[PDB]
């Protein structure tokens, strides 16, 4: 009835229409497939640090789908040690706004990236999506400073809306992944 190719951890480019707007170009990079949805995929878009969940070969805003030649690269982490307590801690994490001023963020250190293994899951306080950045440099710069059963599959509603738990945090597993109805972003809740 049809065999493709799997596309978990290959570079791809689509196009991409909302409603009554011009179809936009874009390259990204497959993370990773959800096991208890495997159409919903984790992309790292290029230029930006957000992971993005969508259905990649069911989402009809999606067009002219295609896999890249391009290998990513696998690195050697500078500092095994660091890059291995890192995971699981608070942290205070510095960002360069317009005028230069510096602002600092809370946010939690989630894991390791897949497929690109120099990259670190990461959640915050203010802003409970998942981002994925290069902490290990940032950590250098000084710009990061570290501080002292499953619920997958079920449904959450809140009130602010439904989304559904679609991965379990390692480190901290209190802590999952929800996936909301109608919006792209990977949301990282404590459930408790
Ligand atoms: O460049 C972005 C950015 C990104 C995405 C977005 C943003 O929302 N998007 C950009 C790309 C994404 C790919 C998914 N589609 C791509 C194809 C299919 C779906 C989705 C949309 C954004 N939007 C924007 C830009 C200008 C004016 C209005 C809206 C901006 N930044 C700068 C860094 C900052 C960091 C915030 N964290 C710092 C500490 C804690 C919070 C985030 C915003
Ligand atoms: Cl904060
Ligand atoms: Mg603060």
């Amino acid at each position: 009835h049809g065999s493709r190719r799997n596309i978990v951890g290959c570079r791809i480019q689509h196009g991409w229409k909302e409603g009554n707007g011009p179809v936009t170009q874009w390259k990204g990079t497959v993370l990773d497939q959800v096991p208890v949805n495997p159409s919903l995929y984790l992309i790292k878009y290029d230029g930006f640090d957000c992971v993005y969940g969508l259905e990649l070969n069911k989402d009809e805003r999606v067009s002219a789908l295609e896999v890249l030649p391009d290998r990513v690269a696998t690195s050697r982490i500078s500092d095994a040690h660091l890059a291995d307590t890192m995971i699981g801690k608070a942290v205070e994490h510095m960002f360069e706004t317009e005028d230069g001023s510096k602002d600092e963020w809370r946010g939690m250190v989630l894991a390791r990236a897949p497929v690109m293994n120099t990259w670190f899951y990461i959640t915050y306080e203010k802003d409970p999506v998942l981002y994925m950045y290069q902490l290990l440099d940032d950590y250098k710069e000084g710009d990061l400073r570290i501080m002292p059963d499953s619920l997958v599959g079920k449904q959450v509603e809140y009130a602010k809306r439904t989304g559904m738990v679609i991965h379990q945090v390692e480190a901290k597993p209190s802590v999952y992944f929800i996936k909301f109805d109608d919006d792209f972003h990977i949301y990282v809740y404590d459930l408790v």
